[PDB]
DNA sequence: AGGGTTAGGGTTAGG
DNA sequence: TCCTAACCCTAACCC
């Protein structure tokens, strides 16, 4: 395997080690020449380039909202299905999105959750 | 005060 | 094994 010099995590392949190593650096070697913003990873720049095309591809059949990815439309569908699968173990309230529950825990239960 | 929205971080599935 | 990008996740902004 291949271990990292910083965190000393081992990885199966060399490509696995080199892509992880970017996380420990601060260089942003990618710049969008449309708006000027810089980016850390090639995939960040290419995802950001999609913004300048104007319209996200994934349309919700039930409302006018659009999304970059299929997974983000699926999560959005909970708005319509009414599902709240993220339940706080302390207060037992149910939330639609995991980040809503996380921000709820840190604000309402600072004694960890 | 709560969480919706957008954009950007790292992470992982699969071609 | 490598690479694209969809994925998971959170900061910032704001209704
Ligand atoms: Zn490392
Ligand atoms: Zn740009
Ligand atoms: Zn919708
Ligand atoms: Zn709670």
């Amino acid at each position: 395997p291949h271990f990292c010099p910083v965190c000393l995590r081992a990885f199966p392949y060399l490509s696995d080690l080199e892509r992880h190593s970017i996380s420990h650096s601060e260089l942003k070697p990618h710049q969008c020449k449309v708006c000027g913003k810089t980016f850390k990873r090639s995939s960040h720049l290419r995802r950001h380039c999609n913004i300048h095309a104007g319209l996200r591809p994934f349309r919700c059949p039930l409302c006018p909202r659009r999304f970059r990815e299929a997974g983000e439309l699926a999560h959005h569908h909970r708005v319509h299905s009414g599902e709240r699968p993220y339940q706080c173990p302390i207060c037992r309230l149910r939330f639609t999105e995991a980040n809503t529950l996380r921000r709820h825990a840190k604000r309402k239960h600072p004694e960890a959750m």
